[PDB]
């Protein structure tokens, strides 16, 4: 999940 997981973790990053 390359670029999934840490796209849920953006809004709050």
């Amino acid at each position: 999940a390359r670029h999934y997981k840490n796209l849920l973790e953006r809004q709050r990053y």
